[PDB]
């Protein structure tokens, strides 16, 4: 596996808990999920 | 600070270097950057 380390603040992160609650909680996977639908537009 | 440590692989990471690269190198940081970058707008 490969290993994606990040630093955030509490804006960050409570803006995407905004998101994972829609979800109904799942921030560490949102932010995978993201990046992986931005890569999508990326490449 | 709020740590984020997640599990990617191959081609996610490598697709997220191949942009880093345009930056000449911030392999890590243009992750943060692109949720960042897209936070402003997400609806």
């Amino acid at each position: 596996t490969r290993a994606v380390s990040l630093y955030f603040s509490d804006e960050q992160y409570q803006k995407l808990e905004k998101m994972a609650n829609e979800e109904e909680e799942s921030v560490g996977s949102y932010i995978k999920r993201y990046i992986l639908k931005a890569l999508r537009k990326i490449e």
